[PDB]
């Protein structure tokens, strides 16, 4: 009965989590939603507990209650052994990624071109690269800025979906769900590198991991990082080595987040559940990974080396931090008091 019953978005995310139910002795449940959103429901509806969002959906959740409970820290080797589980989170760097053979393409003439976005409303795939356009371009006709554009979520004989390709059928053409070839960071970067698209707004850690050998899925197999060129703020294109120094910003982790009253009991077994599955963990490459699925980022980014403590009990308005959350508002009111749902 102290059971977590996780939200799964999408069939493949489903199936992992079904894994993940069979090696937990069913301590761990599946319950499953076509997109984020209808997760960030189950879960309000109280027939789901949790699942693990990117800020921009946190930030949705925590308009309707949910809060942070345990966020993903990515290998980083600061904070020397302070453990993982213990150590803070420093965030992503979202970045604008294009061809360096696409020469002479800059943050300043990405008007008209193709683009690449991870999901509608998510960090570095769109809250931030359409938050900065709106706010440079003065106008909230963001669907008009890039000629078309693979934005999983968006109307899909929309323009901001007219890159977009579906499943292995052509089936579900736009969804926000990994069933989208160019859906997440994997997806909209494979939009870049097919040259679907011009521009890919993803995370630097994206480029790195799909690039020179990291990944071995055919469409990123022979992908050079040096045939790739970061967009800096400041016009320029520099290297993806510099990321630090030419990223759009800075985004909050990805967490895991639940509703208020059963955030205690979800982070228990969280970080049981990780003793168990995660990178160290007694039963990983083993029986079960938790953080694996083979760059397709299932249920978690498969670069989480846990899943970490926050903070100071964070509201969700702490955990995105005070320039995030204002960003986000500014952008939504193209499209304060909220929860959607
Ligand atoms: C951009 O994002 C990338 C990817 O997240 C960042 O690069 C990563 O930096 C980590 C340290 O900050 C590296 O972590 C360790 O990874 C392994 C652990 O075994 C070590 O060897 C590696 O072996 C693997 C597997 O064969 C390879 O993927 C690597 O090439 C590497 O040889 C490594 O010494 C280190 O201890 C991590 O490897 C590295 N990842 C890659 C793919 O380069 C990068 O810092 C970040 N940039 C910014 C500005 O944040
Ligand atoms: C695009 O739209 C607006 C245009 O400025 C941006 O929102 C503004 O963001 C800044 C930076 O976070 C906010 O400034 C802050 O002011 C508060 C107090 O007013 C202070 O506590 C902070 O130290 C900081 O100075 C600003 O308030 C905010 N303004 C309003 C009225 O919303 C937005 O960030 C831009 N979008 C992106 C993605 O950059
Ligand atoms: C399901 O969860 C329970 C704990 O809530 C796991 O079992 C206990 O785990 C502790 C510490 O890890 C052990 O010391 C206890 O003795 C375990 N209880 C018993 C009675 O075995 C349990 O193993 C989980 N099930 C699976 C299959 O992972
Ligand atoms: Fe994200
Ligand atoms: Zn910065
Ligand atoms: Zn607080």
């Amino acid at each position: 009965y102290t059971r977590v019953v996780w939200c799964a978005v999408g069939p493949e995310e489903q199936k992992k989590c079904q894994q993940w139910s069979q090696q937990s002795g069913q301590n761990v449940t599946c319950a499953t939603a076509s997109t984020t959103d209808d997760c960030i429901v189950l879960v309000l509806k109280g027939e789901a507990d949790a699942l693990n969002l990117d800020g921009g959906y946190i930030y949705t959740a925590g308009k309707c209650g949910l809060v942070p409970v345990l966020a993903e820290n990515r290998k980083s080797s600061k904070h020397s052994s302070l453990d993982c589980v213990l150590r803070p989170t420093e965030g992503y760097l979202a970045v604008a990624v294009v061809k360096k053979a696409n020469e002479g393409l800059t943050w300043n003439s990405l008007k008209d071109k193709k683009s690449c976005h991870t999901a509608v409303d998510r960090t570095a795939g769109w809250n931030i690269p359409m938050g900065l356009i709106v706010n440079q371009t003065g106008s909230c006709a963001f669907d008009e800025f890039f000629s078309q554009s693979c934005a999983p979520g968006a109307d899909p004989k929309s323009r901001l979906c007219a890159l977009c390709a579906g499943d292995d059928q052509g089936l579900d053409k736009c969804v926000p769900n990994s069933k989208e070839k160019y859906y997440g960071y994997t997806g909209a970067f494979r939009c870049l590198a097919e040259d679907v698209g011009d521009v890919a707004f993803v995370k630097n850690d994206t480029v790195w991991e799909n690039t020179n050998g990291e990944s071995t899925a055919d469409w990123a197999k022979n992908l050079k990082r040096e045939d790739f060129r970061l967009l800096c703020l400041d016009g320029t294109r520099k290297p993806v080595t510099e990321a630090q120094s030419c990223h759009l910003a800075v985004a909050p982790n990805h967490a895991v987040v639940s509703r208020s009253d059963r955030a205690a009991h979800v982070e228990q077994v969280l970080l049981h559940q990780q003793a168990l599955f995660g990178k160290n963990g007694k039963n990983c490459p083993d029986k079960f990974c938790l953080f694996k699925s083979e760059t397709k980022n299932l249920l978690f980014n498969d670069n989480t080396e846990c899943l970490a403590k926050l903070g100071g009990r964070p509201t969700y308005e702490e955990y995105l931090g005070t320039e995030y959350v204002t960003a986000i508002a500014n952008l939504k009111k193209c499209s304060l008091e909220a929860c959607a749902f």
